[PDB]
């Protein structure tokens, strides 16, 4: 990951930190914009990151993040971070609609289609999506919600899958978190 989005900022770190206050550093939990990697990072002095802020976590000079502390499991996220996760992921995919709308217009597996990997998309829905794809490839999300009748917001479907993968690293297929 080169960039991540802020899920939660803790000026004094975790509330249960057992170390003396002067040794606690400001921390943020973030989600990578490419593979949705969950990370805990320290924040530089004088910075007050906001939820949804995009921060650089690459090898060059970092303006806000100090150090990357460790990769996190879904359970390691703070309550606030968990609440924000779906909203932040949705924000991320909307900033790169091209790549995801591309997923819809989508190889096959066997007796199971990839579209079915999306929570809220079963046999009926997948064929409905495939039937529309034939005519003309989708050019956006709104285009999908308008053409594919009764289909839940495509963004929500994507967010649901990403969250599913983040929670289940052992799942056999990693569509967006590989």
């Amino acid at each position: 990951e080169d960039y991540a989005y802020v899920l939660d900022f803790m000026p004094y770190g975790h509330p249960d930190d057992k170390r003396p206050i002067h040794r606690r550093e400001p921390l943020a939990q973030v989600v990578g914009e490419r593979n949705f990697t969950l990370l805990e990072v320290s924040i530089r002095k004088g910075k007050q990151p906001l939820v949804m802020d995009r921060v650089y976590i690459g090898k060059g000079e970092r303006d806000v993040v100090y150090k990357i502390k460790r990769r996190l499991r879904y359970e390691d996220l703070t309550p606030a971070a968990k609440t924000e996760l779906p909203y932040v992921i949705e924000h991320i995919i909307k900033q790169d609609e091209k790549k995801y709308v591309d997923f819809f217009n989508d190889s096959i597996t066997t007796r199971m289609h990839q579209l079915e990997l999306l929570p809220g998309v079963g046999k009926k829905m997948m064929w409905a999506i495939i039937e529309e794809r034939k005519k003309r490839p989708f050019e956006s999300f709104e285009d999908i919600a308008q053409r594919v009748k009764g289909i839940q917001r495509p963004e929500k479907l994507i967010v649901s899958r990403i969250i599913y993968e983040i929670k289940n690293p052992q799942t056999k297929y990693k569509l967006f978190t590989a």
